[PDB]
C-alpha cells in the first residue's frame, strides 16, 4: 500500500480538520482530476460537487489554462509590481477586470487569497479615512454567518463561531448584525420583504448606537457561501444600501464565491442589485488553478489612497505574489474562456436543472429547506420540520449526509446540517442529474440511519 | 506599446507612490533568463535582488516549469480541508520536516509569508488557550523587522512605512530594538556589550508587561527588507536565553534567509537559533509559485491538536493552502538546490561578492559593508565620522539604485543602503559584473555629490 497516508499523518497539520481524528483515520488522498471528477488513490471517482472549494469553474482538466501557465512560465516565471515595476499579464488582467465590472471601477490591487484581499481592504479603508481627516471612521459592520476569510482581521469580519472560538476573535471595531436567513430568523408568518425591513432597521440602529461617524464600511457576500448558501430575502440589498448611503458608509461586495457566473449572472452584485464601492474577487477568477485574488476600488477610494501614498512616500503594502505573472496569466485566460464559451448562461441553465431536481425532495420529512440561486444551492436537514430542531445536536445530520454522499461518489461540504452544491460551471445536464441522484441516495441512507 | 498607459489607468501598485506612478508610469519587465530580466525596450538587467529576494534558481529553470506542467496535467487544483490530501503537499511536507535544523513535527501551508506569520499569531493564541493560559498572548518583535503586511503581520513588522496611516501596530504587538551595531551601539561599545544591552532590554520589557502575558518572540535571523542587518555577535544566544527563562516561544522568520541565502541552508543554522516555529517562503519555490510554509515543533502541534479535537476541527485554512501546483514546484525546487549543491555554491559566491565590494571600504561615501553568505548591503553616507546622510536620508540610496539600473542592474534602496540578493545560481563572472555595475553606479554617485576633502 502507498506510503502516503502515513507520511501525511506524520507531517501535515490539516486545515479545517480535527487533528486527533486525522491521526487515527488519515487522509483521503486525491490523486488526479478530469472534467468535474476527482479520483482517490484507490481509483474511486467522485463528482466534485463543490468544484473543489467553490472554485474550479472550468473543472479539473482545462488545457487552455495549463498552456497559458506554460507560456508565461517560459517568458517570465516570476516578477513583481513593487516600486513601479510591472508586467503584461497583471496589466491586461487589471484592464479586463475593470472593463467587466458591474459598476464603474478605477483600479485593481492583487493579492494571493480572498483572506488577504479582505485584510487589505480593511487596511485600505483605515488608510483612506486617515487621508480624509476622519480618524474615528474605522469600524466595519459585517453579518453573523458571513465568511470573509481567516487572517486575524478577515476572521474578525467573518461571522462564523468556528472561525473565532479559541482564536480570541473578533478584534475590537469589527461589528456584526443579523444573518439574513428567513428560515431561521423571520417571525412567524413574516414576509421576506418585512424581514428585510427589520434587518435594515437593525443596521441603522447599530450605526446610530455606535456613532455614525465611527462606521467606515459594510461588507457582505451577495449571498453567503461557506456560512450556508444563504440567500438574502427579497429587497434586503436595496434597503441595506439605502441605510449605508445615508450615513456615508462604504458598501463592499465580497464576491469570492459569487464572482464569475456562480449566481446566474457574471457577479452576485448584478443578481442582487448591489452597487459596491469595492469588490473582492478570487476562486473562479482562476478556476483556482493558481492562487490569486483581486480588489476593485472605485474612483473616490482610489483618489484618497493615492493622495496619502504620495504624502507618505509610497503605499506601504504588497505581497510578494501580488499580481504574480503566472497567476495573472492563468486568470486572464480563464476569464476569456468563461466569456467565449458563454458559461454564465450555461451555468444559469444548469442551475435551473439542479434546483428543480432538488425540489423533488421538498416534502421529505428530514428536509427543512432547499435554497440557492443560479448554480449554487444547499439542502438543510432537520430532525423535526415543525420545530426545525436538529437530530441530536446541530451538525449531526450534515456530517452523516456528507459522508454518505462521498460513499456514493460525490464530494459535498456540510455547513452545520446543510449540504452544499457548487459544481463546476462546465457541468452538463446528465451530470446535474447524477449530482441529484447521489444526493438522493445519501438522503435515503440518512433517513434509514435516523430511523423511525 | 499600449501597456504603460493601461498600467497607469488600471493598476494600483504595491510599494509605489501612486501619484508619482501616474506621472512616470511603469518599468515593464517582459522576460527573464538565468539571472537576467529584460524590459519592453529590450534592455537587459542583472536581477541582483533575484526579483524579491526570492528567485533562487533564476528566471528560466526548465525543471520547475516542467514540474508545474506535470502537476497541472494530473490535478491542477485540490485542497487539504476535512482530511483531504494530495501527493505533492505530502512529499513537500516530509522533505521540509526532514531537512529542518531542529526537530519539527508538522507543516502548515499558506500562500504568502504575510499569511504565514498571521497564521502563526493565530496558532500561538489558539495554543495558549488550549493550554489554559488565556493571558499569554503578546508578541515581541524588533524595530526594522519585516514580517509581512496583513493587519496582524504589519503589527509584527517594525518598519514605520508599514504602519503610518494604517493605525498599526495593534495592541499586544510590542517592539524592542533593532540589532544594528553601526546605527545603535553606544560610542565605543563592543558587539557583545551591545548584545548584552539588547538582551537586558528584552528582559525588562518582558518584566514590565508581565512575563505571563508574553507568548512569543519573532525575528528574522538577519533582517532583510529592513536593511540586510546582521545582528551583533552573541545576540541570538543571549536573546534565546531570555526567551527560555520566561517560557516564550522563539519564532524564526526565514522568509528571506531560508534555503541557502546566508551560507547554510537556514539562517537559524548560521546564527545558532533553535526555534519553536519557522516560517518559510520565497526561495521555497524560487517564487515560481506563491507558497509559504510554517514548521511547528512537537509541543506547538500537540496543544493545537488537542484543542482542534475539543472544538470539532481547526477553524483555519486558505483555499490555496498546499496548492498542488505550488507544492509540486516547491518540492522540485528543493531537490535542485540539494542536487546542485547550491548552498555551498552560494556561500562561495558570497565571499566573492563581499570581497569585491570591500575594494570600496575606504571610499568617502561608504559607511558600512555588511552581509553574509549571498546577501549583502552597502550603506552610503555623506560623512563617515558622523554617519550622517548626504542631504536627506535616502538621497544617496535612491541615486545609487537609479544609476545601477542605468548600468543594467536591479538593486533595492533601503534608506541609503543598496541591497544584493542575487539568484543562488549566479556564477563567478556574474558576481564580477554585479560588483562592476555597483562600482559604476558608485562612481556616478560620487561625481554627482562631489565629496572633495
Amino acid at each position: 500500500v502507498s506510503s502516503l497516508p502515513e507520511k501525511d499523518i506524520q507531517y501535515q497539520l490539516h486545515p479545517y480538520t480535527n487533528a486527533r481524528l486525522h491521526q487515527e483515520l488519515g487522509p483521503l488522498i486525491i490523486e488526479r482530476g478530469e472534467g468535474i471528477y476527482v479520483y482517490d488513490d484507490q481509483g474511486k471517482g467522485y463528482i466534485e460537487a463543490m468544484a473543489g472549494l467553490w472554485s474550479a469553474a472550468l473543472g479539473f482538466s482545462n488545457q487552455r489554462l495549463i498552456k497559458a501557465a506554460e507560456q508565461q512560465f517560459n517568458t517570465l516565471p516570476f516578477y513583481h509590481l513593487f516600486s513601479h515595476k510591472s508586467h503584461r499579464p497583471s496589466i491586461e488582467l487589471a484592464e479586463k477586470l475593470i472593463e467587466m465590472a458591474p459598476v464603474p471601477m478605477s483600479k485593481v490591487f492583487f493579492t494571493n487569497s480572498g483572506s488577504e484581499a479582505n485584510d487589505t481592504v480593511v487596511k485600505m479603508v483605515w488608510y483612506l479615512n486617515n487621508a480624509l481627516g476622519k480618524p474615528a471612521k474605522k469600524k466595519f459592520i459585517s453579518r453573523v454567518n458571513g465568511y470573509h476569510g481567516i487572517t486575524v482581521a478577515s476572521a474578525s469580519l467573518t461571522g462564523l463561531p468556528g472561525n473565532q472560538r479559541g482564536f480570541d476573535l473578533p478584534l475590537p471595531g469589527f461589528l456584526h448584525v443579523g444573518c439574513p436567513h428567513h428560515y431561521r430568523f423571520a417571525l412567524a408568518g413574516e414576509s421576506e420583504e418585512h424581514f428585510a425591513d427589520r434587518l435594515a432597521v437593525e443596521l441603522e440602529q447599530k450605526i446610530l448606537a455606535e456613532g455614525p461617524e465611527t462606521i467606515a464600511a459594510f461588507i457582505g457576500e451577495p449571498l453567503m457561501g461557506a456560512g450556508g448558501v444563504i440567500v438574502p430575502p427579497r429587497t434586503y440589498w436595496e434597503k441595506i444600501q439605502k441605510v449605508c448611503r445615508k450615513y456615508d458608509i462604504l458598501v463592499i461586495a465580497d464576491e469570492v464565491i459569487c464572482g464569475f457566473g456562480r449566481t446566474g449572472q457574471m457577479f452576485g452584485s448584478q443578481t442582487f442589485g448591489i452597487q459596491p464601492d469595492i469588490m473582492v474577487l478570487s476562486k473562479q477568477l482562476s478556476s483556482s488553478y493558481q492562487p490569486i485574488a483581486a480588489i476593485l476600488i472605485n474612483a473616490p477610494v482610489f483618489e484618497g489612497i493615492a493622495d496619502q501614498s504620495q504624502a507618505l512616500g509610497a503605499l506601504g503594502h504588497g505581497f510578494t505574489g501580488s499580481g504574480h505573472p503566472v497567476a495573472t496569466a492563468v486568470a486572464l485566460e480563464n476569464l476569456k474562456i468563461i466569456e467565449e464559451e458563454s458559461l454564465v448562461e450555461h451555468a444559469a441553465q444548469m442551475g435551473q436543472l439542479l434546483r428543480s431536481g432538488l425540489q423533488h425532495f421538498i416534502d421529505h420529512p428530514l428536509v427543512g429547506e432547499i435554497r440557492g440561486c443560479g448554480l449554487i444551492a444547499a439542502v438543510e436537514l432537520v430532525g423535526d420540520r415543525v420545530s426545525k430542531a436538529p437530530y441530536q445536536a446541530l451538525g449531526t445530520l450534515g456530517r452523516y449526509m456528507a459522508g454518505r454522499a462521498q460513499e456514493h461518489g460525490m464530494i459535498t461540504r456540510a455547513m452545520g446540517d446543510a449540504v452544499a452544491f457548487c459544481p463546476p460551471l462546465i457541468v452538463n445536464e446528465q451530470e446535474v442529474g447524477m449530482i441529484v441522484e447521489r444526493f438522493a441516495r445519501a438522503l435515503d441512507d440518512t433517513t434509514q440511519w435516523v430511523g423511525p
